[PDB]
């Protein structure tokens, strides 16, 4: 039949994949090769002319990575996919393909840190200017638009406090002003949010997080229209970033994504229980989780997201020292800085990653001294709750 | 002892590597992980402050990839190494780290095609201008230098006719005018040429070719001073290209490079025999190989290169149709477009990769209708010669 | 804390694993090595004398495989684990370690085919006799016991019709007569059945099935008391079968088992819906599934198994030709002979694997002409049901 | 053309391999799968009936492993190959396929230790008796033959003192008495010795050593006539040992064997230089190396082996304590117990692996207190010699 006609779980398992034609091998073979052999000069010419289908060289394309790209295109309801060496490379390959000297980008301020560094420091040095706004307020996006604006860039949910951005509304604004909307969908995965269905033009992911899910792959993916993806591939990736994904990494990501549906369900079921526990704890001042009704954009979240996600942020009583004591007291949660793994990961930005940053600067950035970020894993929630409860009691 | 004190073969095997400290495992473990766990908040802070040694996240660094980077730094006699997703990413991470809007690059014209595309089309769109010159003529390099010139960029030997560039002389010119010399050393490998020893500031490789050698890895490496490499890592790679190497790819490259010395010796021994056979064949008009005394820069090659290399180009009588017939007639050599693999690879650019390009344009580019490029593998040279002889006789 | 104290899901994720001590790497490193280096002669001696902990050589032991062995030991509530090259090797390493010439085994008749071949043909040629009985009738097991009986061997659920064996009752019988009970727990996984908790002495698995779950690993595991496992390792594996597991295979199995809990839940949820659909279909004469109340040993299944499993067998109206037409008509289910993968797999033994076997022989073996076996995957059950319904209607 | 017609180096690179038919991928794809899908019931039946070519299930066969098996069959000049989980599994799968209760084996005494354990302790418990003889004396082999003798088993060169066995002569004796000759060719590799060409019926290897060469694979291979290999596969491996090789392990071995020729050349060139250095050292009482003219079977070695090998044993003055001091004093050579890796490995059996064994027993076994075994790697021989010289001077 056709990949795109089955149920979403079926697509997660099957889309982009089929038994190997030569052998019937069920697992997508790992085409861990650099080059491909032509049967004749004609055959080699035909392929270079984009006049015959087939492979040439792994930086350009690869059967294993192609399977991943097709699957993710199906899952996001986009035309085509392009795998990359990292989530960052997905973002930069995209933006460096779209923008040139003199161009402009409107970006949410509440975005991934390394993305913020690329936009704040690197882009301007190539003559590409970026205006940062509070994307939770679509009017700020509109107001920042210029004749030169090529792209509006957003994440949702966003760190550190899991605020949201109204994708459909922002897409409408961007398009009216002649710009593309690029959405980083890393936090949700296509299982929980589909930006393209809401008007976004391009979706990027760090597959390092939920899509792979097993904390053993750095990688990215870009999903969008064929004609954009072709430029991202044959110019952005081929010439500019060189950020191609290893076939083995693609194969691992294909393997990891097989369980995306059941993983997201459990991540989110666990996170809701943990979020409710934290909201009931008198030593916890705030809990940021889209699944709690007190979330400022709760109703937007319910329309836009099928599940509230596996990530929670919360503030512990007693600021910096309490936050430090707490993360130093967990026995099961692991201290680390990524998310979307099968293990529960915890971080305390003020003492761990922003310790030398000025307190008042962190505060402007939404990072309070007592803020803890939690990536909820697949353990028994009771165990995670018990660990948190133990650590919190100790810290306070 | 110290890595850097042993003989070159010993270094190839041992440099950058040692038994795993926890287990004694001899093979470098494949640290196929995305994140790393901190023992405490303090420990996590110390590492983010570049104030304690250790790992954080694989895009930033990884024990497996670190071993590769250290080995290649030793082999090129440079301070530090940085692995990348591809040779292209090694090149662009380097140049995009060094250059910004308003800057200028002087580049050899005779360079890898995708590199030429990045420099010709992509760089100018970021406000970075590039002047192309014939680098076999160091005076053209000097004449093209501007107050804005940050980098002089060269390959040697160069495609398609394996012309050379005098690294030491070019380095002297570049430095006098306040620019860095970047050398793409892919064709030679550190076993055959050491640009840093001749005054180059930075060396890049596609490890896809000889360094890995097994035609199953796309990857790159950058070698240079610590303070440049740190910027290439923490800005160029982290923020701009995102072109990090997969740990599995690093491990394969480490494994492949173990045999670099014996592989280069055999590649070059084979290529010399094949080059001599071709030079003796009345149906072959020209043979381009640094190991033949008739090579225009033969003596430069003998001073600069320890071996003449594993790559040969040659022109077959009868132009385009003869070239086509010949590559269509080989039975052992494989039709493909990479090089430095254990198998002999052959390509006929005029009919395979530049077929729709205008004849007079290809000619300006040094690609004649009858030009064949041969990457000599590890087969018995007698067999390769017999295959070529059979194919040539048929073609003519 | 201690692995064995957490909830079962927590154990699935964490047991046997921890961050790498040298680097903090979260993913268990792939120690893809053959040998291990000693710091001194003394250190090498100490380890060979089983007088110091550490590694020597991968056939004997390996840090990656050790993690897998410890995890599975925890999950089955056994003392120790031993990974093998295949489920068959787990079985034969076990039995060839326990038995010698003159010994005797009582085995269920309803067992995996290759196991039946080893017991029927290979064991007797080594002077080890085997008596086959209907293990659904514990009195047949008792009656077959001899003074020479060392082992009673069972699978449950068993192919082809998913009949059960009362583990606790059989264990009691075996022990009273001085024999060990070995249980092949492949079909259930430790998530659904724990034979050691019911009195079994040794559990074996083909991890090829549910434990790995991703259809890309052939492997086995043995779980039991330390002193038996030590003999299975240092004699059975080291000397007799040589059936060691590759570290990469262990790492993949570790990765796959991370999602065992959520996978089994979904497999079993899907299979129950599909089993009920089949039981309601007038073209289906019989449905074999422990989750259906009409199952002859339904109540035993409810006491012994936490879930009814992901495997269904059923008989289609019209015998051989109908069975053939049906499997030839599925569009989503894949025709293949393993089970426990994320994709739904289907097989029709009478036309596919036992076609040249005599009809009356297959019948004695419980394989009727119209019997279909279905391994339910993680697709949307609605899609699988629709596919089956389409195929069945066509076939009948 | 045909694999078997090219030169040996060409075969090493190409035999058993070709570009992937579906994609042209040059590297053999890693078919890391457990099962294979059939297009129809008929197609599945045809394959189970050994009536159509194709795959079924990885324990039975796999495209990646098939490539390895075909290559090694070509290199040993045998009909067919069978890959296994380890060298031990290659040996036991072979012998357990050939022998049953009541059968007899004549084996060399000077064999691999674990092999000796299997033959001494395990085989007799299955009713298969083994007589050990000094295979350097073919008359002892003849004298030990019985009507029940099915197999004569030898290694050459043999540990610990690299004595030889005359393969052709022993084959003649074995065949006259109606037995098969099985030769463990691990030490030589097919590049240096071809037992089948000298009359042996079956060759086994631990590919863990030189064939893979990179110290990161445990594996074995069996090479022989098709009808024996078919039994070894479909009975020995399928039913008895279950010792199948992982596809990833096969792929690594394929990759490693690409450089077998150039590796053996360098191993042997290095070992000869080191052997000569040791023979000239007044602190070294004996040097065992087939390349030294004083070797007792020197001329046999020159007829039977194309190169003298990469392994050296030698006795240091001062017995046990000197041997201990010496291995504790090396700085470059690595203390470990395998061989055939790219790194130089050293071991001192009397203090490291046989320390608790009785002195007079070790002596009977040819292991003197001062005996050191050296696996020469690919480092600069000058460096290895310098390391040895330093360590020896210190030890004495
Ligand atoms: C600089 C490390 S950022 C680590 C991870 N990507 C995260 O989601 O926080
Ligand atoms: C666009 C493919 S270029 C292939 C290979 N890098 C070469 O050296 O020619
Ligand atoms: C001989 C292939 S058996 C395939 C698979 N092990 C099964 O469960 O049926
Ligand atoms: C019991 C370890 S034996 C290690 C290696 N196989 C050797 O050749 O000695």
């Amino acid at each position: 039949s056709d990949c795109r006609t089955y149920g979403f779980n079926t697509q997660i398992v099957h889309a982009g994949q089929q038994p190997d034609p030569s052998t019937g091998a069920l697992s997508t073979p790992i085409f861990q090769t650099s080059t491909f052999v032509f049967d004749s000069a004609e055959q080699g010419a035909a392929r270079f002319a984009l006049e015959e289908s087939g492979y040439i060289y792994t930086r350009l394309g690869n059967p294993t990575t192609d399977a991943l790209e097709k699957k993710l295109a199906v899952l996001e309801r986009g035309e085509a996919g392009l795998a990359t060496a990292s989530g960052i490379s997905a973002i930069t390959t995209t933006l460096l393909t779209l923008c040139q000297q003199g161009d402009h980008i409107v970006s949410a301020s509440a975005i991934y840190g390394c993305t913020h560094a690329f936009l704040s420091h690197s882009m301007p040095k190539f003559g590409i200017n970026v205006s940062f706004v509070d994307a939770a307020k679509p009017e700020e996006i509109r107001a920042a638009m210029r004749p030169e604006t090529k792209v509006v860039y957003i994440e949702t949910p966003a760190n550190p406090t899991l605020s949201l951005v109204d994708i459909e509304t922002v897409a409408g604004i961007a398009h009216q002003q002649g710009a593309l909307l690029v959405v980083d969908n890393t936090f949700m995965s296509p299982y929980c949010q589909q930006p393209l269905q809401l008007g976004a033009d391009i979706v990027v992911h760090s597959v390092t997080k939920y899509i792979n899910g097993h904390g053993d792959v750095i990688g990215g993916i870009i999903v969008g229209k064929q004609e954009f993806i072709d430029q991202a591939r044959f110019v952005g990736l081929k010439d500019i970033t060189g950020g191609c994904m290893s076939p083995f990494n693609a194969w691992l990501t294909l393997r990891g994504v097989k369980t995306l549906g059941i993983r997201m369900e459990r991540h989110c079921e666990n996170a809701l229980k943990i979020a409710r526990f934290l909201e009931g704890h008198p030593s916890i001042t705030r809990v940021y989780y889209p699944g709690l009704s007190s979330h400022p954009q709760y109703e937007l979240g319910q329309r836009q997201m099928s599940l509230p996600g596996g990530i929670i942020s919360f503030e512990i009583a007693g600021g910096l020292e309490a936050g430090r004591r707490m993360i130093n007291s967990v026995e099961l949660c692991l201290l680390a800085v990524s998310l979307g793994d099968t293990e529960t990961l915890i971080q305390h930005p003020a003492s761990m990653t922003h310790s030398p940053v000025a307190p008042e600067e962190r505060l402007k950035a939404g990072i309070t001294d007592g803020l803890i970020r939690l990536s909820v894993g697949l353990e028994d929630p009771e165990d995670i709750i018990n660990d948190l409860e133990h650590a919190i009691r100790k810290a306070t």
